[PDB]
């Protein structure tokens, strides 16, 4: 049973983890280093000497697709499709295995001794409001079901023992709190946050499994074995046994604070807004604890790399429903969800429009996708050279562009004319069939597969690079 | 194990079947009688004295929703939802049970003795080209899988032993033939047609189960027990053992004939077009055989009543995917598939547009739906009084109407500007939320549920009708 430390050791053995011994400030400096590293496809980073703290800081953990795959016990990135086929069936789901004691409760501090300032929480960007916890697995139960939800919600530092809990309103945690409030007026909402759990639990948390299902159960499937957990000290929630740090506490009903501004995955600052305050009553950690952090900003960043790997998970679920779809890609440059390229084997006139509507309606994660480009299967959706080629040789813009007004949009997307409402554009860049055009359509250049394969065979020997 | 005769007996016991002893021509007259009957919600009809023939003619079998439900061993129409929940799982599927001999092979004629003119095939409308077989279960195998498909394809009489097989190109039968042609050039394609099988097999044939699955397997689930079949005399296809008449034969490759014109379910004549010729080498029947027929025309007709009952089957499959959908209805007046009314519990601004796109993309049977009206849950989708009310009080036409051009359309729909391509219109007739309007939206009149229930209780006693 591999905890996070075992994963770091595996990475180090493979030249995928660098230990930095120079002094580096968690205030801005770590982010700059991680950003350059991620942008060059470099390793994960363990800062052994954060200025002013004793606890090392781990970041860029999932900065490459490879390391995301490795984190689910797979060799490489195309095994994620198989995990998609699995995620299909969940639309006896294995419980947690509760241990009696756990490394994450080796050192405990509570009440007045709680001081989040001892932790090397990072400040990512110059106009961010305060240090920000970015890799916390927040654990919650609602009043109506037993399911334990895990989500990653950014958490601003506002005191020795107070964090702001920034869950957006459709999240498991947020819905649990909302229901708790209705069902138990004025009663404190217990919550716990785990930092540095095992990679399967972390990845399970971020995968959009249905609200009905504990993210712990999914992590179990990725791992091959039940998720090892421990009961929290001050509530009935369970956290991963191997976690490096655990924060336990509650939300006082009605207590809120102005959150931000903070730089986002879109590359802009979010403006101030109100979210609940999480009061921390306990902090439990391992001996020699490691603090796991990250940053979001202009893409690409670690979340976006995560999000490309998790798109591979969705391809099979889309293909079950639309078997005409050969590939489906959300470029990290499009802020991970705002633009999709879809390639199909077109079977009839107007086919592309059915596929656009399918992307905009079938799965909720794509409901806010503003641009959808549809192409034939002779295009590689992951290469702008092919996609722009297809756009500029197979479209008449007015004929082949679909615009739909007054559709749901992310309320933080400031480019829509009104908060929560905007338009969508689909580009039909498929070959046009009789009926769709009265011209003689061009015959595209296809490569000889025998020549392709032969050159694959001698590629390394040719040694051009 | 209930064959068709057992079903007719059940209907007769319940005042749901009328035997007509007067002489009635299968040329036009039966259709006129059945049409008036169906339009008044009357019984199924057994014409014991068809002018010029000895074999009784059964029609309007499924002319009411009740009789469709009865035909699946259920009390009434809301049990069809449960069959939808079942049809979901199919996206060990029980085989057929093959008997050694069967009532449908009591009387056999083959080769030169085959004479389809002895059968009281109906001519439905005055400008129809020739008598037309309308309730044949066509049975086919393809070369690549073992699955036996069942479909209802209209069949024009063109000789003592020749019928035209009018399968449209996306049908199981048509795809099987097409593949047979590629895989075995010039070899005859064996085919068999069963008339008057048991209701579960008939309904199973018409239900859109995936191409991968034999319609026999589905009939088995509806029935509770494996479908009883018999091997055909001149091929390896199996037909239902209780069938009244079976036609066996083949399609000669390249043999085609001009089909039609024939009146359609749209209320217009289809123009002439070419389809394959089915050469009949055998006709097998029961002693005292009954000929099962129907007609299509301006709706409503029997197919359309079938199609409303089978929509109840889809509601659950839509609700699995879009749990916001409260009801989903395709009016028979809209030619059964061209217009949908959908009611939702709206949860955010722009929600209606996601639902429209879902109807146009999720299931293939709704891919050609040209109009989609979306409303809130205080509307009964089945009552034009509520739907028009919603349209005229909750829409600004230019703001709330979505038009999409160049989408797939039925090639027989002559109203689209080009064959196979046309536009779609969605009407967002939901209550508009802040963001979608800056006005003060009206507060609708809701009834008191206690008053409703009280009046339900005394309704019969009040005796107004
Ligand atoms: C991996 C990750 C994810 C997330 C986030 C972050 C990371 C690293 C951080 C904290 C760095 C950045 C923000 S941000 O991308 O919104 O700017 N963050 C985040 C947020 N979801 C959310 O509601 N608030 C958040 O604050 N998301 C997404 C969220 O955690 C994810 O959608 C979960 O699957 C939601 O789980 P459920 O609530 O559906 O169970
Ligand atoms: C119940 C019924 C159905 C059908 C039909 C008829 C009836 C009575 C008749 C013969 C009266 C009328 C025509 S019509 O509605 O197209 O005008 N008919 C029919 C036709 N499907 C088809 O390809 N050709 C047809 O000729 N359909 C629909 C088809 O049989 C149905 O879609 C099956 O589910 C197709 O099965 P698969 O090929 O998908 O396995
Ligand atoms: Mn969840
Ligand atoms: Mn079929
Ligand atoms: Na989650
Ligand atoms: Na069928």
């Amino acid at each position: 049973y591999n905890d996070l430390r075992d994963f770091l050791t595996l990475l180090e053995q493979q030249g995928e983890l660098k230990r930095i011994t120079l002094p580096v400030d968690p205030h801005l400096e770590i982010t700059e280093i991680a950003d350059r590293t991620l942008r060059a496809g470099g390793p994960a980073l363990l800062f052994e000497n954060p200025k002013g703290y004793s606890m090392p800081v781990l970041c860029n953990l999932f900065g490459t697709p490879k390391r995301v795959a490795m984190g689910m016990g797979q060799e490489d990135v195309s095994a994620l499709r198989e995990v998609g086929k699995l995620l299909a069936f969940l639309k006896l789901n294995m419980p947690t295995k509760r241990l009696r004691g756990a490394p994450c409760q080796q050192k405990i501090v509570s009440g007045d001794d709680v001081d989040l300032n001892r932790i090397p929480i990072m400040t990512c960007w110059p106009e961010d409001a305060a240090p920000l916890i970015t890799w916390g697995l927040t654990v919650t139960r609602g009043p109506h079901k037993e399911r334990q939800n895990l989500g990653i919600y950014r958490q601003q530092l506002i005191g020795k023992n107070k964090l702001i809990m920034r869950w957006l309103s459709h999240r498991g945690g947020a819905l649990d709190y909302q229901e708790w409030c209705a069902a138990h007026p004025g009663e404190r909402f217990p919550v716990s946050v785990a930092l540095g759990a095992d990679p399967a639990t972390i990845l399970g948390a971020v995968t959009p499994v249905p609200d009905t299902l504990s993210e712990y159960a999914f992590a179990g499937l990725l791992r091959g074995t039940k998720t090892e957990v421990v009961k929290c000290i001050s509530n009935d929630l369970e956290v991963p046994a191997s976690a490096e740090i655990v924060l336990e506490g509650y939300i006082e009903q009605g207590e809120t604070a102005p959150e931000g501004p903070y730089g986002d995955h879109t590359g802009y600052y979010n403006e101030v807004d109100s979210f609940p305050v999480f009061t921390v009553t306990h902090i439990t950690q391992r001996e020699d604890a490691i603090y796991h952090s990250t940053y979001t900003g202009r893409p690409p960043d670690e979340p976006a790399v995560l999000g490309v790997a998790l798109n591979e998970v969705f391809v099979p679920i889309l293909q079950k429903q639309f078997p005409e779809i050969v590939d489906f890609y959300l470029p990290p440059e499009g802020c991970s969800y705002r633009l999709a390229v879809v390639t199909i084997k077109k079977q009839y006139a107007g086919h592309a429009k059915r596929v656009m509507m399918g992307v905009w309606s079938f799965l909720r994660q794509f409901m806010y996708t503003k641009f959808v480009i549809v192409c034939d299967d002779d295009v590689n959706a992951r290469d702008w050279n092919d996609v722009i080629w297809a756009i500029t040789t197979r479209m008449d813009p007015a004929r082949d562009t679909v615009l739909v007004e007054n559709t749901p949009i992310d309320y933080l997307d400031f480019a829509s004319p009104v908060s929560g409402l905007g338009s969508k554009m689909g580009l039909d860049a498929t070959n046009k069939w009789p009926g769709e055009t009265q011209r003689e359509w061009g015959r595209p250049i296809k490569k000889d597969p025998d020549v392709v394969a032969h050159i694959d065979a001698i590629w390394d020997e040719l040694a051009i690079f």
